């Protein structure tokens, strides 16, 4: 009935409330799936069809006997929509002495790792089995620019940025997309990259560029998958992925409880699958730090 | 999310439960309160007057 | 057997079925009585 420290004089009264809900490491969410084009396909692959050219236009006069005129080419591009899967074990013993919900929890942490597995395969992620990210798509330099390949523009030095005129690396890339596209893109960087930005100071020590974290006006996505600035690296991305990526998904997550395989657990078998590569190439340009 | 075996997985977040109503060692409840007299007495004391002889004839 | 926490929980045993036969054997007996000292006779020999 005495104090509640010492255990035996009533310290066993005490019972530690816990937490209402188990909490986690609130780890990187920026997965450029908010600004990429997210469609639900029900189906084995996307298939979008873009116009790779335009038309001809005539100024046609009073008696000039119209000929025909172009016509746009067009280009389909198959996305694949690959599946992703993890099966994680929690034990039947567990599950039913675990005043929380271990399969709520287990459903929510899921799905928070797949939208984190697949925010790198939107940005670096090759083509076996999983989307290929805007950073496979045969980079060409800008100004040779054709339709099957992703434009950039090249900095100048080749481990950072330009050594006398820094910063118009920046700003040329901004103006080498196309007016209509600017109207809603965006630079994508990772977190060290972004930093190396804001770190760019003037000959005086001020810093050069003026929550979102925006630059020259332009809102930036911190992912974590782009490559930092290495010697021949893509580290700085910018362009209108509304319109230049394109993913693919079934807006679900289909799990699986297998209480047979391992027979004192339950084996969650949890697997959404998503798909998507860029679609209007012409939309994603590049920052390449070659020279 | 593993076993409830281990501390650093699902062994953490089990809390046992706890038994209600605290119980205690039984005691006898015999007080010689149910043979005896008992008197309500409001006062510093209670007395009693007794007949320690008898009369005569 | 208590499985325990951790434990890959194997099949355990199941109980060997075996079979008693009765076999069902018969008991017989043939008193051999003359015919002589059947109708001859004031007992009733044939329900003794």
């Amino acid at each position: 009935a005495l104090n509640s420290a010492v255990a035996a004089e009533g310290g066993y009264l005490v019972d530690p409330q816990t937490s209402e809900t188990i909490r986690g490491v609130l780890r990187s969410t920026a997965s450029l799936r908010q600004i990429a084009s997210v469609v639900n396909v029900e189906a084995t692959s996307f298939d979008v069809l873009v116009d790779k050219t335009d038309m001809g236009s005539g100024w046609a006069s009073e008696t000039a006997a119209l000929s025909e005129t172009a016509t746009p080419q067009i280009d389909r591009i198959t996305i694949p929509l690959h599946e992703l899967a993890a099966m994680p074990k929690a034990s039947q013993r567990l599950l039913d002495d675990s005043a929380f919900d271990i399969e709520t929890w287990l459903a929510n942490r899921i799905a928070d790792k797949f939208a984190r597995a697949e925010a790198a395969a939107f940005i670096s992620g090759d083509g076996v089995d999983k989307p290929t990210g805007f950073l496979t798509k045969t980079k060409v330099a800008n100004g040779a620019w054709a339709w099957g390949s992703l434009g950039y523009v090249a900095t100048g030095a080749a481990g950072d940025f330009a050594a006398v005129n820094a910063s118009d690396a920046v700003v040329d890339l901004v103006y080498a997309l196309g007016a209509e596209y600017r109207a809603n893109a965006s630079f994508v960087m990772n977190s060290k990259t972004a930093g190396a930005v804001r770190k760019m100071k003037d000959a005086d020590g001020r810093f050069l560029w003026a929550e979102p974290a925006r630059l020259m006006g332009y809102p930036v996505l911190i992912a974590e998958d782009m490559p930092d600035i290495a010697a021949n690296a893509y580290a700085i991305a910018f362009g209108d992925f509304g319109n230049g990526y394109t993913i693919a998904e079934r807006p679900d997550l289909r799990v699986l409880r297998d209480p047979f395989s391992a027979k004192p657990h339950v084996l969650f078998y949890a697997s959404k699958r998503v798909g998507g590569d860029v679609s209007d190439f012409a939309a994603i340009k590049l920052l390449k730090f070659a020279a």
